[PDB]
């Protein structure tokens, strides 16, 4: 069956680095003769994902954005067309996972954790679905392993093949010589990642103290600069519910 594996980070960001060198390793491998799925929690950041991995990766393969928000008709299109290649990427939200069936898939990638627990199991069943071997590989950091835990707990799903993973400073070079995005785009981005996970964090048993610090610091690790905290305005963050809350100091400056 499906050859499961998680790769674990000491910070959020660093899931992205593990991501791309792993990407960089099976290219360099298969000789770019790679087809491959990448699944990511929100639109947002499948953007700026997709924005990254076209900057790295445009010279050796496809990188298709696929998400909620596209027409029907552009889906469709999408579609015929990752069908058809002999290898590229497809960056996606939950969008998929279902129903979808893509020929000779050889690795499910997650970046981070999905909307819910049976959502891991649908996004995995896109591969080996006519015959061929596969492999799926979660891209968590540490304080995103209670989920793991879940998984036997809930669904009885242990992942044997476990390793830590900490970037070097070539490859965090690399990949943020890649982004083009303006801070404002940076913020947007974040912001989108922690309302995701904040959405979650009663159902996988996640501590909020640790895990929405270090959401919100990729935002400083992304710009270079790990002790910038992201800039809002009051009003926003009122809106957020979170005018009178600790941790959000932690998180944001008030630029207003």
């Amino acid at each position: 069956s499906i050859d499961q594996s998680v790769v674990i980070s000491e910070k959020f960001a660093n899931s992205i680095f593990a991501a791309v060198e792993h990407i960089k390793k099976q290219i360099k491998e298969r000789d770019s003769n790679y087809k491959a799925i990448i699944f990511a929690p929100t639109v947002k950041f499948t953007s700026f994902l997709c924005s990254i991995l076209k900057n790295e990766f445009k010279k050796d393969l496809p990188i298709l954005e696929f998400h909620g928000k596209i027409t029907q008709n552009k889906r469709t299109s999408l579609v015929k067309r990752f069908k058809k290649d002999e290898s590229g990427i497809l960056v996606c939200t939950d969008v998929g996972a279902r129903g979808m069936d893509f020929p000779n898939v050889h690795e499910v990638l997650q970046i981070g954790v999905p909307s819910e627990l049976a959502n891991y199991i649908h996004r995995i069943g896109r591969t080996a679905r006519s015959g061929k071997e596969g492999s799926s590989v979660l891209f968590i950091c540490k304080d995103e392993l209670p989920f793991v835990r879940e998984l036997e707990d809930a669904k009885n799903i242990v992942i044997a093949k476990q390793e830590k993973y900490e970037p070097s400073e070539e490859i965090k070079s690399e990949v943020l010589e890649a982004v083009t995005e303006e801070p404002e785009d940076i913020s947007d981005i974040v912001i989108s990642l922690i309302s995701s996970y904040r959405s979650c964090i009663k159902e996988y048993r996640f501590s909020e103290r640790r895990i929405l610090p270090e959401i919100a610091s990729t935002y400083g690790v992304l710009l270079n600069d790990p002790q910038l905290k992201i800039p809002v305005s009051r009003r926003f963050l009122d809106k957020l519910g979170l005018s009178r809350s600790p941790i959000g100091k932690a998180m944001f400056e008030i630029r207003d």
